[PDB]
């Protein structure tokens, strides 16, 4: 009699069970997490709100959370990522999960707020997993005397982890977080290779475009864009990329891409002379990875050759002006999450009109939109870092120290390189790959200990 | 009140229609086909069986033919390679389509035949476009008066045309045949690139397993070989590649691939003890591309790694011995066309069981299978020489031809070097391409005329 | 007492002898034929005309055919190409060779002179070996009684191939020949993977510029364009192709690249308006593949960006309007095969003038001017062909038979398939390949031997 829950079908919950099944076995790193741990459950007491991806990884990592002790709520961070079996799965589990793919931006509250309230009054939760920090922000503006209870967060995306140092600045975060992105089995895995998988997935999902001898216009070059324009290339786009960090621009170059700026001189000054329409109109293919606002604007959009594809795979949808296409042009569903958008007029539009644009997943998350975001083999790395952070959190129990010592504590962390390298072993031997072991002239030769760390944390990889 | 058709669910038209527009947008050399010969009809008249994939493109193709003054009967030529709202578009549009994705054997045979047979009686058709032989095969095999008024076919793929070529040698084909397939916009983009962008697009959607940093092995490295090594390895799988031509096997080499054989020294006596089990029990994933018949055999099923995946992109499902996994093997169904193969014996399943094999589409061709085939803009060229072919063909008129210029005209032919180049010229503008006229001068000093053919027929690209 | 050569430094034969040693190495299907023909003596009277660059690897050529049985005089195709160090080892094993680096046209027309005469008088030659078609078009034209005693012409690459066809069809041809460049082994191998090698070894070795992030121009996409482009790509150059066949330009679209022309439109009207000055002033790398006339022409010259590196992979230097920049530009030696040509005028330079464009090899075949050519893996292919080749005709004794049988043998033709997959399976072994052998069964399924030919003379591959 388990009703604590919302999900589009709880019948494709056998189909879940199925995939999660294989994800298991895609996952060794977070399996092996599941089989050191179960038996110490570490996190026996645990009460954690979840915001993240409904995918089979992230059931995955909900269900080794639970294994270890855990009693968790679970969202998803975005209204077109869940995984409707994967949902269904973990409801039929008994796990109180609220996500369905295509949810509306009320629904999108609503559900996140169902984890925070149990029964209708706030569940007694003391740890925060989040993916983007609208969880984090939502506790913080609306339920703050929950904080009180919360011993920590543990945070997944470099954008949710921009926004807790915003908080840490201005004096407002409550409780003191881990920075799971920058760990290199995280950023330097997910952000990049993830997205290298996924990028070129989505977009064949969406619309079956032959991607080779195209062009492509890739907006950064961070480890997103690094990922992205890899994906395009590989298939054999004609990829351009744009940036505004000199470095990253540098490394676009010299990996065999031509940097190019949507402005005349990069000079964006809002009007539509600075448009390099030439440039604009010769692009097949739009992909924004920035993480910041409006770096697909309406002047662009205005540009874009005729048919081109725009999408977006940064963290949030507003990289693209999205509103203004809302405002001023047609859109025709061609299916769900794709959109032909009518540059002709905004009443109406003729079906064979050729003025149009493609938009994937209403300019959201495109990889897990119009497809099923990073393989499990991937995600393995980053959710691995995510028990080790809920466990260290956890137990530090920072909820329960005094005023003077819950100043003193509250800080934003990533988790040591030595924890890092032993993600990174399992993942290496989920391959077969082979590390080598030092001799010990060699470990003191170079300064190291024969188990690690092997490098200093400055070291960039 | 149009009734001559089955298809899965006729209110999937509309979605349909809509991606054919966009497909339209997506192939410029049958749209150009479409304006070139509209006037002229050059097809009034023509009765046509086709057998072919019940795609999109397909629809773009099936279209092209009734703007030309085609009436069409049609059927798909593999029973996973539907897709169901191309059919829908096809029958609503009034035209007779037989096809669905998913149908069993009896089915398929079931939906060749309401081609072929009009209210119960043979329709009186007078052209073929088949894509394999089947139903070429069934007309000669069953219907053979039939062939007494069709002037021609036109055969899409490589096995379709050595079935064309052994009729021929053994005196048994009774109306001439053009070999689509050898076109060089055919055989040197469709077989090749169209698999590129669709074999690791169908893997994806399957399993959505990370390739990279896996271990492939593709049985085969001719055309679709070629294209399926290279869909791999530019995901950054580690691909071994056996082959039979020594010739096809030093381009393997060239290209960066290991080539190994599944059988010591490349014996393969029958044996277990010829199988490299070393070598197969590192493999994640085998792909089968010949043609040819047992492949990937059972031996090599058995040393297998514990859960590679395994498929074929050829045209018939006989080159992996799925017959004896059904035989001694338990089957579950993870999703459609995709099962995993229990190897602990035939009476059920463990469901955590971990020694089993993931296959594809049950064998069948994994790119339409569990994809959607080649994309529109690779399937142009195919499909603007099947037009071309097809307008050759008919108006040759065999049918009506007296006996001794039947006798001198009954042949298997391939379209000539001029109109491979117009084609491709079309494919190249479609990309903005821009060639390059030459001189008198240029032309007279390597012997070609400035309008081409600019190659001898002896040359291969 | 062996003085019937001429070299730059008779004292490198230990050199050369020493990289002949290696090089034999990595030639296992030439070292297959010395050892399996040797006992026969094949070549046993055969006196062979050898003109071929006088490379390490023709080093190995000329001793196969001398183990062999054959006597031969021998003269480098092109005033760059010859290897001095080889030019000596052949020479001081007692074999007459006339080359060295850095010839003068009228010492290179004096060195195929030397082949032809033996103490100032037509040697009696049987047999004659080609690259490029210089000797055989001297023979026709000023020893055209020597050819009434020669059996057969064994010519290496296309622009000799369609030298030797055009002769047989104006009915100039005096004697049979072997067409070994369109063996796939050769073609396939030499003419595309040999260049990918060598091209960007021969522009590092001349100028050591970084290729990565800067923009290439690749005139032609046949087989050295395939190659070409992809020594540039794979190094990060970003390469845009040019073409006058639109089924090139299709797989140059189809393999990533974006394909221009560098006059508007396509259209070549002579005057400088029709030059694409935009897109040439963005090239940093221009590179001819065509064996054409004039594809570099004087006005794309003019419009290059400064500092560009112009470069000719062609059989001629005539591809590239060198004349012009001789008659025009003030050329400064860098280094040999390394010159700037200073656009500022013809009378001098300022020594620090940034408008200057840098030739390599004075616009001769750069892969052997300013480096080493193919390497000996590669040249193993193309060679052993020559082998079997000059074995085939010398063993018809065209110039023996009656006319009436002369007149059937007259021909250009190409060697056997089945030579050629002999050839490619000891290339393969010598990867450490294994070539499956199909099984009684599986051959009789696709219409081949076991032993091959395993494909139609029409494949492409
Ligand atoms: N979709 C996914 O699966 C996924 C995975 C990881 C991260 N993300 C999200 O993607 C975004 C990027 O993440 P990241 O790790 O690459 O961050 P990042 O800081 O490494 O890269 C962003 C880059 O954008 C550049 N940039 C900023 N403004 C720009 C502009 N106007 N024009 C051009 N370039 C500009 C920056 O210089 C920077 O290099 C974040 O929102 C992150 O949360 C998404
Ligand atoms: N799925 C698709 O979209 C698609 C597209 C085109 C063709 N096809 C089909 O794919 C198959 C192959 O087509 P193709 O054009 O590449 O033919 P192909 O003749 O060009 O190449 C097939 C290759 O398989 C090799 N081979 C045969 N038996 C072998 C064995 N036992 N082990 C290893 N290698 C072996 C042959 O040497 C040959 O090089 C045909 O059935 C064709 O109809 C499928
Ligand atoms: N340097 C080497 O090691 C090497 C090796 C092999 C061959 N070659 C020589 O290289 C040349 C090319 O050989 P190939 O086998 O590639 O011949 P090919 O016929 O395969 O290719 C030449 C290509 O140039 C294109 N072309 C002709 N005129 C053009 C123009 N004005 N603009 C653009 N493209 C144009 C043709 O369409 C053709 O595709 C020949 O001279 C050959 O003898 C050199
Ligand atoms: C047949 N024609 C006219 C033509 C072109 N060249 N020549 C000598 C005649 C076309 O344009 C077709 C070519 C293939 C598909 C699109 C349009
Ligand atoms: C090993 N092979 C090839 C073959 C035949 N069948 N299979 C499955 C493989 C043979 O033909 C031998 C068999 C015994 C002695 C004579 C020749
Ligand atoms: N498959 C996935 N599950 C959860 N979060 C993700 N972020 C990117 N891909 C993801
Ligand atoms: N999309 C497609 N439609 C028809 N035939 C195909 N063969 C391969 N892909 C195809
Ligand atoms: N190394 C080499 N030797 C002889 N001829 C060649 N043609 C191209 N490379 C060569
Ligand atoms: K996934
Ligand atoms: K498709
Ligand atoms: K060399």
């Amino acid at each position: 009699g388990f009703t604590d829950y919302k999900v589009a079908d709880i019948t494709l919950a056998a189909w879940g069970r199925r995939e999660l099944i294989i994800a298991e076995s895609e996952m060794p790193a977070l399996m092996g997490l599941r089989r050191k741990y179960a038996g110490q459950q570490p996190l026996k007491g645990a009460k954690i709100l979840g915001c993240i991806h409904m995918t089979i990884q992230t059931g995955v990592l909900i269900e080794t959370l639970v294994a270890l002790g855990a009693e968790v709520r679970w969202s998803s961070c975005n209204i077109f990522s869940t995984q409707d079996q994967a949902a269904a799965a973990i409801a039929a589990a008994g796990i109180p999960v609220f996500a369905w793919k295509g949810e509306t931006e009320e629904e999108y509250e609503w559900c996140i707020e169902q984890t925070i309230l149990k029964d209708g009054q706030p569940w007694d939760a003391n740890m925060v997993l989040d993916d983007g920090g609208d969880l984090t922000e939502i506790l913080h503006k609306k339920y703050p005397q929950m904080l009180e209870r919360i011993h920590g967060i543990t945070e997944e995306t470099t954008t949710g982890v921009h926004r807790l140092l915003d908080m840490l600045k201005n004096g407002t975060l409550k409780v003191p977080a881990i920075n799971v992105n920058d760990s290199v089995t995280k950023s330097k895995n997910d952000n990049k290779y993830g997205c290298r998988h996924s990028l070129n997935d989505a977009i064949k999902r969406g619309t079956d475009h032959l991607l080779s001898g195209k062009q492509a216009l890739v907006i950064g070059y961070g480890d997103v864009g690094k990922g992205s324009s890899q994906s395009l290339r590989q298939e054999g786009m004609i990829v351009k990329v744009a940036e505004v960090d000199p470095i990253c621009a540098m490394q676009a170059c010299m990996d065999g891409f031509e940097v190019v700026s949507p402005y005349k001189n990069g000079i964006n000054d809002g009007t539509e002379a600075s448009i390099d329409a030439a440039l604009l109109g010769k692009i097949d293919l739009i992909v924004t990875t920035t993480g910041n606002v409006n770096v697909c604007d309406a002047n662009m959009l205005k540009a874009l050759k005729k048919r081109a594809v725009v999408c977006n795979i940064g963290h949030f949808d507003n990289e693209i002006d999205t509103a203004f296409m809302r405002k001023n042009w047609a859109w025709e569903e061609v299916k769900p999450q794709v959109h032909k958008i009518h540059r002709t007029g905004k009443d109406g539009f003729d079906a064979h009109n050729d003025d149009y644009l493609i938009l994937l997943a209403e300019g959201r998350l495109v990889n897990l939109g119009n497809a099923t975001g990073h393989p499990s083999r991937i995600m393995d790395g980053s959710f691995a870092n995510q028990v080790l952070a809920q466990i260290h959190l956890f137990e530090q129990k920072y909820a329960d120290l005094p005023a003077a010592e819950k100043a003193k504590r509250l800080s934003v962390e990533v988790l040591p390189k030595k924890l890092d390298e032993e993600v990174a072993l399992e993942m290496v031997k989920g391959f077969g790959g082979v590390v080598t072991q030092l001799t010990p002239k060699q470990a003191e030769y170079i300064g190291v200990s024969v188990e690690g760390p092997f490098k200093p944390d400055t070291y960039r990889y």
